[PDB]
């Protein structure tokens, strides 16, 4: 197995996947690395299994149909994985914890949102459809773009949204278009 966390790229107290060489800090993995379970298979492995059991799941889908899906176990897992792929980018640090807003010429968003809040919401089974998770994720970046206006820091929102959207299209097998 790797000697660094797959998500934050640091060493430390690492839990190793039994079916692939990745490793994780306990609370870097999503869901948090399970107490017992021998063998243990990481979320990467669990997602690859879904695909392998239903190869047709990789055919193109319309975003509108994906969003309306209820959060059954496989969709819960897919949203957990997509959230983890965003934490995998170091620029996620800016969006992880609860933000505050005091900038001359701007007013804070009406509905603040952040990664750790989305993480808690998934853990608590608060989303009933894929749409709820996706709307909170996109709200993170939209709030950022609106608040930072012409400051060049707006770009961090565009960058991390791009990581979210590429991973959304991959994980939920969105039909490719120009
Ligand atoms: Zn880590
Ligand atoms: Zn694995
Ligand atoms: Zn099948």
């Amino acid at each position: 197995n790797s000697n660094i966390c797959e998500v934050c790229n640091k060493w430390g107290r690492l839990f190793c996947c039994d079916t692939c060489p990745r490793s994780f800090h306990e609370h870097c993995h999503i869901p948090s690395v399970e107490a017992n379970k021998n063998p243990w298979s990481c979320i990467f492995c669990r997602i690859k299994t879904i695909q392998e059991r239903c190869p047709e799941s990789q055919s193109g889908h319309q975003e509108s149909e994906v969003l309306m899906r209820q959060m059954l176990p496989e969709e819960q897992l897919k949203c957990e994985f997509l959230l983890l792929k965003v934490y995998c980018d170091s620029k996620s640090c800016f969006f992880a914890s609860e933000p505050y807003y005091n900038r001359e010429g701007s007013q804070g968003p009406q509905k603040p949102m952040w990664l750790n809040k989305v993480k808690t919401s998934l853990n608590e089974q608060m989303y009933t459809r894929v749409e709820g998770f996706v709307q909170d994720m996109r709200l993170i970046f939209h709030n950022h773009k609106e608040f930072y206006r012409e400051d060049k820091f707006t770009r961090l929102g565009i960058q991390v949204q791009d990581i979210f959207e590429k991973n959304f299209r991959n994980i939920f097998a969105i039909q490719e278009t120009s």
